[PDB]
């Protein structure tokens, strides 16, 4: 899940 999160603090 941590990938998901990666992704939208990311953008």
């Amino acid at each position: 899940h941590l990938i998901l999160h990666l992704l939208l603090q990311d953008s």
